[PDB]
Formats: C-alpha cells, structure tokens, sequence
C-alpha cells in the first residue's frame, strides 16, 4: 500500500514534489479547509463547559488526528498520486549537536527558524513570508509563517527515542476521566500531557511561531509531518500491544467513544482504528 | 420525494409534541450542538480570506449550504423518530396578523413564546425556556438561556410580506457576480436579504432577537430550522418558476462558492443538492 516515509529518505525530488504539491493545495483554496477543522474541532468542547475538545486533551486524539492526515493525503494525491506524506523522525533530530540543522529545515524543504529582528519571521524556504500566506485566529491573512526553534523555555530540547521507547511500554490506550490528567495512558503521554510537555506537545512549543498555538498551528506545513510521525508511534503501539483496543468503549463523553463521530466530521475512532486498511503504511514495518 | 415537510400551523398536536421531543433528545446526547458549532465554523470561513464573504453566508453558496445543512439535521431527527420531518415557518403569513406573536408557533407546545422583558429578555415559556434548555456562546462554552424579543429593532421591527417573497420570485438570475452582498439583479442577494434591506431572511432572524440575531449563535434557537426550511421552500419553488435557470456561478467564482465546490465544512456541492427531490423530500405544496 500506500508507504508513508521517513522525511530524511525522501529522495530531492520526492521532497520537491510534495513542497509543490502542498503550494498547489493553498493555491486553490483546499490548505485552508484544513487550517480551519483544526481550529473548529479546537474550540469543540465534549462535553461543553470541560476541558476536552473534538481533536485535543482526550480519548479522540490520536484517531482525529489520522483522520485529518488521511483527509489530507488524498487531497494530495488528487493533485499528484505519486505523492504520499512524510513524516518527520524528531526523536533523532534531537540527536543531533544543533537540531536546528537537520536537512529537513532546508531551503528545499520546510525552511529554516525565525528571523529575530522580524518578529520571527520565517524569510528562508518555500513558506517564507511572501510566499505563502498564513491566516491568523479568525480565518484571515496573518502576515507570514513564524518560528523560534527550542526558545520557549519548557520545551528547549526535542522529545528523545527513550520518551518514545517509554510511551511505546504503557498497555492501555487510555484511561478515565480520558483527559488531560489521564494516568498510565498511552494516549495522554503521547499527546504529552503526562509530566510534560513531552512527546507531541513538546514538539509543538518547540517549534513555536503558529505551531506553538492550537488555532493556528496547521498555518505550518510541517504540522503534517509531526503528526504523521504522532500517527506512526501510535500504528507501532497497535501492533505491539494487538489486544489492546481504543478506549472507552462507551460511556465517556460523546465523541469520545469508540463509535461516536469525531467533530467535525462523521467519521468514528473505529473508522480509522486500522491504518492498514485506510491504505498505508509507514517504511518502518516496512 | 416522498418525505414530507409541513407548513407548521398545518401539524397535528402529535406532531408538535414529537417534533419538539426529538430536538430535545438531539440536544441531551451531544448532536445538536454539532449543529451550532458547524454554522459558526462556516460563518468565519472566508471565501477568499479577508473577504466579505463565508462558507455558508453573503454568497452564492448561501443556499446550497443551509438545505445540506438541514437535510443533515433531518437526518439526524429521523434517526431518533423516523415518522418526524422538518416543518417551515410561514413567516410572511405570520407578518399580517396585528401582533404575530400571537401565531400558533409560538404556543408553549411547540417554539415557546417571545423573551421576557423583566428579566433580559429571556424566553420563560415552552419547552426550550431557560432552565428547560442551554445555549452556547461563539466561544463553546455555556451561555445561559434562551433569548428573544420580538421586533425590537428599528431595522427590523416587522416580518417580511407575501410582497416581499413575491418580488423575490420574478428575479432571473441565481446570482450575479461578485458573488457577495453587492450583487444586484440577483434572487440569492434578494431572498439573503441584502438589497435594500434587511429584508426577507436576514430581516427576520433581526426580527426574532436574542441568538437569532447574530450569526454565531443563531442556532441555538430551534426556530431558527423552522425559518432555514421556510427559505428553502422559497428557493425549491423558485428553481420550479424558474425550471430554465441553474445554480451560479458555475465556475471562476472564489473557491466554495462553485457548482462543484466542496461547501466547507462538508464535502459536499452545490450540485449534490441542487434538486430538493432526490435528496428524498418535499413541501406540502409541491403536491
Ligand atoms: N535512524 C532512522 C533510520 C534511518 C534510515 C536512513 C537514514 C537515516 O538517517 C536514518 C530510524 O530510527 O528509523
Ligand atoms: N497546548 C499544548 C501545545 C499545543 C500547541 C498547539 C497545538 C497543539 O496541538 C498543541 C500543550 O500544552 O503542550
Ligand atoms: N390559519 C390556519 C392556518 C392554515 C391552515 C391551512 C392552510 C394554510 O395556508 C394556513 C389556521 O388557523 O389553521
Ligand atoms: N447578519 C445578518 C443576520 C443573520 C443572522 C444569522 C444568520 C444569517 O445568515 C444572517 C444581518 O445583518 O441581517
Ligand atoms: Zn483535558
Ligand atoms: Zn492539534
Ligand atoms: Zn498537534
Ligand atoms: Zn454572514
Ligand atoms: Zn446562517
Ligand atoms: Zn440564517
């Protein structure tokens, strides 16, 4: 099927393609759909008045999210099928001495940080300001992508391969009250919520500019190659813990259980609880 | 087209009891509240970005959009009472009576009456009364209780006419370009309410107040369905009147607001619900 891979494999013109195929998608009016479900699904609250939302802080997290990419992707392809998602490997990244140096912040690919004396401004790469315009909070243009790699100081270094090798070991998916404060949770730890910000959370302030900030962090293309990398840790718990499904099952909140439909779409986490069959996989399996 | 939608003062009492109970259970298991959210995503989506128009709103996809929207919600009723479709509120028959909140929707057994000016505004009969039924705010967060005030504006202190439907209806035209509340000549901009209004659709969402009368929150009134299947039928009986017209603009209109334009936050086009019919309904009129 479908192989989704490594962002550091990607041969410069696979790299090249997808850069034009996602110009492609904010040409036409399609990107923005994306930035906006994410921004609805945000302010969603399951149930109204709790700390939960559609897509964040609970249960439906992880399947929400691999819905999004998979709603993405096939925009992609309808564009160019040759064209798969990448994801992008952070846990070694954070390997590296300067992180910040890794090839994936090319002028090629994703561009570079933030220029200091322009407010963060991103000026390298194909998304620079100029090139590619961002919408800020209430659905209109913003002025241009925002970086400041590592600056935040709870979240100065990226997530390492032993936080992942540590979520990889929790058994259950989730746990009630299927939030935030979620103990012994595969998901909540994840997510990063679990003495962090850790794992996904992490990745988010790490990055900062619009990908610090729920309502805007998709205005950064590379919103789609964290999660994609989010959605491969979690396809690699399934297969390692098989009898371990999604829970709850019933009686969480609605939209929160396994059969109810995720906001905004109607698609439910047991839709998308096999990835395999949604037609991809990820080289790692391989 | 077979399913059936009536006039409201049309109902029987057991309709109106089972129409009401099944918004309530829509209400308590989480699903109406999709409904708010999804109108409200809609209205901030610019079509382009910056632009005066939105998704659902000030353009061409107007239309379109509220009938999908609706037929999701019947949908949705039907899945809870398949014998239960979506009544219209007549409004322009309503607008004659001297004092129109007197019309039968507004009965304690159905809509509730209008808000009650001791105390804000707030509507404190029918079934959707504070206390009895909880609005939210633009933000997603519980905003206390149902208001109205019927009138009460200058802009709009009455309900639109039978005159005002029936100039709507002789327009040729779908729309015009640009597409947005400029356009002139055009039956969308018309029935919306924009040309030399607030008239027709918007008149009257002004007209009912409270939630009704702002875009982000008007649908946590359930009358707010009543009116959306009233100004489908206006359209459905247009697109009778006018059976050599179609739908615009056919292309090179901002994105969202094409024939075959996805309508955010759906998938769904303008051409997937063109025709009333196939979508498996009709008035009572079109008999
Ligand atoms: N180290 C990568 C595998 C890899 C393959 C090729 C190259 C590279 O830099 C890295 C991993 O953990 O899956
Ligand atoms: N608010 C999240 C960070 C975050 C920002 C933007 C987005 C997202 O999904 C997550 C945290 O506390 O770590
Ligand atoms: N005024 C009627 C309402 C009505 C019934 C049938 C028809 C119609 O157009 C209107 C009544 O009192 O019941
Ligand atoms: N903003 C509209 C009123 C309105 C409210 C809710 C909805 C809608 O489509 C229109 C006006 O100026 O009259
Ligand atoms: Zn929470
Ligand atoms: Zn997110
Ligand atoms: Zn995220
Ligand atoms: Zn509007
Ligand atoms: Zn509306
Ligand atoms: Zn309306």
């Amino acid at each position: 099927y479908r192989v989704r891979k490594n962002v550091l494999h990607l041969t410069d013109t696979e790299k090249r393609d997808f850069v034009r195929t996602v110009l492609i998608l904010k040409e036409k009016g399609i990107y923005d759909r994306y930035i906006a479900w994410h921004g609805a699904a945000g302010k969603f609250h399951t149930p109204p008045g709790s700390d939960r939302n559609a897509a964040h802080m609970s249960s439906a997290f992880l399947p929400w999210h691999r819905e999004y990419l998979l709603r993405f992707e096939r925009d992609l392809q309808s564009i160019n099928p040759e064209v798969t998602l990448p994801y992008w490997e952070w846990e070694t990244d954070a390997q590296m001495q300067d992180p910040s140096q890794s090839q994936i912040w090319s002028a090629d690919f994703m561009g570079g940080n933030g220029n200091p004396i322009k407010d963060f401004i991103v000026d390298t790469g194909p998304f620079a300001a100029g090139r590619w315009t961002t919408i800020d909070e209430q659905g209109n243009p913003s002025g241009g992508l925002k970086r400041n790699f590592g600056a935040t100081k709870e979240a100065p270094t990226l997530p390492t391969r032993d936080d992942v090798l540590n979520a990889l070991k929790i058994t259950q998916y989730d746990t009630p009250p299927w939030d935030m404060t979620s103990q012994n949770s595969f998901r909540n730890q994840l997510e990063g919520f679990i003495n962090g910000p850790q794992l996904h959370n992490r990745v988010h302030r790490w990055v900062g500019g619009q990908m610090g900030v729920v309502p805007t962090a998709p205005n950064d293309p590379v919103f789609f190659l964290h999660h994609a990398n989010v959605d491969r840790i979690w396809a690699v718990w399934q297969i390692i813990h098989r009898n371990q499904n999604y829970q709850p099952m019933k009686n969480g909140p609605f939209g929160q259980n396994f059969r109810d439909p995720m906001y905004p779409w109607n698609t439910t986490p047991e839709d998308v609880m096999n990835h395999r069959k949604l037609g991809y996989v990820y080289d790692i399996e391989l």
